[PDB]
């Protein structure tokens, strides 16, 4: 099973426990974006980050009433339509708001059973993606496409270290392919304990493909409340790029000297093939549309992977 | 019965029936579609030597004048990434693409690829959430039905086309539509089922390596190369991978009896084998432009993948 989290009093985990923390219900996020819960139904804003008035400019409890309705009257019915009752968490839909206090701000929306979780991201607004696409698909063979996958995101994203990450039938991992700024040790060859990513979270990487933690020192943002009023119960967030990453991983992280991290799932056959792991000595918030190539390229990767270990056996 | 491609018409080769059909050399016809331009070039040393009729007027300079330089001249900025992005050997279906900002023509696109010692270079005039957006929608059908038409409405709102269908070949190549997605008043081709020589078998080749043909306008003249043959090797230009490539006689005149003013579909490969189509018909000429199309080309590929884990979750 899992063990309650911290906030309603369950043990603090270890070594010992790795297995059992719930990382999809931390209760909070990290402070470079915003994120709102919201009733499926009536519009209203049940559940918001206390860092909220930041982002959208906006008198505390004036949100803590309101509808979507109210708040985002051109995108509340197209939310309605995108994400319909019954769903699945894994689908979700996307908007560029223009918005007063905020130039423009990206908008990403899921719904879980009657919760809308709405994510709140500053935004902006060429052919590296169409090129990608070409270069992965004349790579003569798995190795090469590594390669070349490690390399295009690398060149896309500016990260100081991309990754392919493959994964053994036990769980052990191995770097089969790495991209690097001189000057850092190199991972490739390297193979890693199963536990260093836990079953729970493997699991929950087969169905939500990306994730991130933009910088390794930020202290988690609450939700206010922490429980779903719904529900009483814990806001089920596993579905949101913007969840506070488990301690026991930025404790990692920072144990290697890594500021940024951010990875990519590569499914085959309903099973995590492998990621692609990106890292940042400094802390790094990729923004939103760079973060949507990456999306991309983890599909393109993940019928390529197939393609090619189709013509080895 | 399968037999070799004839010599194309220009070479003395024969007029194409519905006789000869699987044998028409479709993938060299000498010529373009008359929307953009198309330029050939030594791989190594950049010289111009083919150019389609009508490219002083894409590209605001004398016929002459193009054929004295070398790209080295003509693309200072773009050659080093062509001969980077494109080395020798690699194969035909890679392709780069850039915009350029041309003096006389506004916004172009370029897209290069390489065959043997011959870069192919066509030029093109070009010009929010919607792709992102789709892709989840596409991911999260229950089953195949249900991404066919999600997947035909999806292609039909982003370009505006009159008719989409998803195209499902058969083992014996026989086609069926399997969903279409339609402008008001058109009659239905849900469920009908067209022979195998509808696209005859040397099509079906081509279609798995280059993935998205199109005919802009059913009715206009092919614009000639000049000259028609690779000056290298006195042998015909391959067009394969071109989309500016000229469209059979044949297949135009069956498009036109359909009262279809533009066309365009594009490849669903699965397991190295053509699984489909997804066609699109305009009544009138059209032209998408290639950012646009490369939606498309994205769309082909999630399609693809989502198609193996549709039939997959079915045995
Ligand atoms: C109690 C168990 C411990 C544990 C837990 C844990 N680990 C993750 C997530 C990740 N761990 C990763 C491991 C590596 N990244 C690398 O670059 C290398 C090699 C150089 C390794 C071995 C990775 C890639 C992830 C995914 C997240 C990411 O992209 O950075 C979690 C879940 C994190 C979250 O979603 O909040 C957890 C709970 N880690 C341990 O080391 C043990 C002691
Ligand atoms: C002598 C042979 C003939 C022949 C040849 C032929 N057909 C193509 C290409 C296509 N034919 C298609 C057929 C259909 N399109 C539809 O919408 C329907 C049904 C509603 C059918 C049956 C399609 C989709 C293509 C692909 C190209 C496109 O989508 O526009 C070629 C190749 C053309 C080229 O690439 O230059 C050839 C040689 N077709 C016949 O009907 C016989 C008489």
């Amino acid at each position: 099973p899992f063990f309650p989290p911290l906030y309603l009093g369950g043990p603090e985990i270890t070594t010992e426990n790795c297995e059992r923390e719930p990382i999809h219900i931390p209760g909070s996020i990290q402070p470079h974006g915003a994120l709102l819960t919201a009733d499926g139904h009536s519009g209203e804003v049940l559940q918001m980050s206390l860092n909220a008035a930041t982002f959208l400019g906006q008198e505390p409890t004036v949100l803590r009433g309101q509808t979507l309705a109210a708040l985002l009257p051109e995108q509340w019915p197209a939310l309605q339509a995108a994400l319909p009752p019954g769903c699945p968490d894994a689908l979700q839909y996307r908007a560029t708001l223009d918005w007063p206090a905020a130039g423009h701000l990206s908008l990403t929306v899921h719904r879980v059973g009657e919760l809308l979780i709405l994510e709140f991201e500053p935004t902006e607004a060429p052919h590296a993606l169409r090129n990608a696409m070409f270069a992965l698909e004349s790579a003569p063979n798995l190795r090469a496409l590594a390669e070349v996958a490690t390399q295009t995101v690398r060149e896309l994203t500016g990260f100081d270290r991309v990754m392919l990450y493959k994964f053994a039938p036990d769980a052990t991992g191995e770097v089969i392919a790495e991209a690097r700024r001189e000057g850092l040790h190199a991972f490739l060859g390297h193979r890693f304990p199963a536990s260093d990513i836990p079953a729970q979270a493997r699991a929950l990487y087969t169905r939500h493909l990306l994730r991130l933690t933009a910088d390794t020192r930020a202290a988690a943002v609450p939700l206010d409340p922490v429980l779903n009023p719904q529900t009483n119960a814990p806001t089920p967030l596993g579905g949101a790029v913007l969840r506070a990453t488990s301690p026991m991983h930025m404790q990692y992280l920072r144990n290697m000297g890594v500021g940024s991290s951010l990875s990519v799932s590569v499914v085959v056959g309903g099973q995590l093939w492998g990621l692609i792991a990106c890292h940042h000595q400094t802390p790094y918030v990729l923004p939103p549309d760079l973060r949507t190539t990456l999306e991309y390229l983890g599909r393109l990767l993940s019928l390529q992977v197939q393609v090619k270990e189709a013509l080895e056996h």
